């Protein structure tokens, strides 16, 4: 049983509720996260951060290992998907995901169209973790839904790109507080 | 890879779709803009704000330097024309651009019968750049189309005029949100 | 009887319902009309014209001399009553009124203080009509609550004095329009 | 003669009342101003914005060049002062004032252990004024105490600094309302 991930209130995070994922730097640290495109690509949706700090942008909700547990608690593998306000034109889900390797960037991008539970092998991609901090709660991408599955370790950190502030992998990542949408 | 301008949905603008502009501010702060009339001036349209909150007045399209970048993005130039949903009698076009000066008030008006596209500095006073406001977003003129051009460089504000809400160049910009047309 | 006065929305005023007294103008027109006090006296307070268009002011209610007309209209003696939403220090009503003239500016202000109701000598500073106008709606202090009583007969312009924009009785009245407050 | 600032009662400023002073945008936009600390830095206090605007903060008091004028005016120089709502480990005062320029920043800040009064060269940093936004008022820094002095003149924004919300000199300034304390 590992500590509960807590919201601005204090309150425990509870699976299937919706929540604002706002920078946890207050002064210049941006928005929440939501949902963009690339020029080359409108669908699926990759995952952005909104510049301005008014923009809450879209909530969340998490999904737990077991679908019995309903506290969100650090390191332990979670589902995250964008609960959109209004249906939106890709056909692709709005589940996180790692992408594959951007040999144009050398990033490893989050992306989304990712896929809710069934663990192991066939939906590692989908699996990101929640690591507490000094500034505030940090995304880490390590499943362990697959013993013998070679992955990728490492947090989500924050990086422009054409315009836009993308989650990729990183060595540091960026600390965020969870706010919920009521 | 400048930041994208994003819509009341979220969504970044696209060059070529329809957009209101609404005032970030509502209430007394007035609804959408629209084409207007001066009391002795039918032809070209001036630029206007509806009163009423309520009022998405009429879309605009926005048009990039680039025919090819289909993202509208803050601090580039960019032209704005009206959805001509006007009666016949105008020839002129709906795209906006800044006046010459008007002694009668001191303001650089914006008014329409601009040109699309060309940029340089035969079109220098059809260009506008979309910036970031303390909320939503404010239009600045500060052409950067013609490098040995001087040029005036301001930001849009809201002026009385003829008994109607009009846009002209001012120290501080009025904000707007952009709603899906 | 006489010409029924209308609010924005194309209805008719009714007695006893609430409407902000807005410029008429728009651009640079300034905002509704409010209350507001004096270096030299926090009580009564005077009635002022905001200077922003954002500030709609307080609304009032009108008062017709018969309590059976509910219609608001043209020519016609009514009491005008600001109704705040919070409850007031001064204990001076908030009924419009005619001023004692003011030897300092020599003008006939507009403040409060007023009495509803009892037409006649008594209460004859508190009556005002609204009048039409081509750019909309002016008052007029003219009151005909009482035959043999001399009395003032003017239009209500706007002046600004000390900071403030105050309506006094002028040649040509200042135009407003009517909003539900609602 | 300068219009008279209004809060959010639509009441005008009184020099000496207790006032929040709260950002006119809510949301991410934050709530109101209060003391605070950099982490390596107890005395002075800084002055900060609360990220939750529901935190009205604590109130200031405002101080005019002349004690005998009590209203609070668009455009004229004054102090502002918090309401000591803090521990007694600094002997420093909540005057706001501007600091020496920031070399590891860039910024003008704001910070307190500013005067009162005496206004001229030697108090030329503590010395704000209120003006009209797009909504609500700006503070601008653009003393006139001292015709002769060479100064900044420049609205207050706000900037992130050691984690938290700042304010600072800026092209554009961040609009506040007032809120009686009381
Ligand atoms: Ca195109
Ligand atoms: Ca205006
Ligand atoms: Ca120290
Ligand atoms: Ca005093
Ligand atoms: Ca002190
Ligand atoms: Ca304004």
């Amino acid at each position: 049983k590992n500590e509960p991930v807590l919201d601005t209130d204090g309150d425990e995070l509870r699976a299937g509720e919706q929540y604002y994922v706002v920078s946890a730097i207050w002064g210049g640290g941006g928005g929440g996260l939501a949902l963009g495109r690339l020029t080359n690509q409108q669908c699926p949706e990759i995952v952005v951060q909104r510049r301005s700090d008014l923009d809450n942008g879209i909530p969340v909700v998490f999904y737990n290992l077991d679908s019995n547990d309903d506290t969100v608690r650090v390191s332990t593998d979670l589902n995250v998907e964008f609960v959109p306000i209004r249906d939106r034109l890709c056909l692709t889900s709005t589940v996180w995901k790692v992408d594959n390797y951007d040999t144009s960037t050398g990033k490893w991008w989050v992306t989304t169209d990712g896929v809710i539970g069934n663990p192991g092998p066939h939906t590692l991609q989908s699996w990101f973790k929640i690591e507490s901090g000094n500034l505030g709660y940090k995304f880490n991408f390590c499943p362990s839904v697959c013993e013998s599955c070679i992955t990728l370790c490492s947090d989500i950190g924050r990086y422009g790109n054409d315009g836009q502030m993308r989650l990729a992998l990183a060595e540091s990542g960026w600390p965020f507080v969870f706010k919920k949408a009521s």
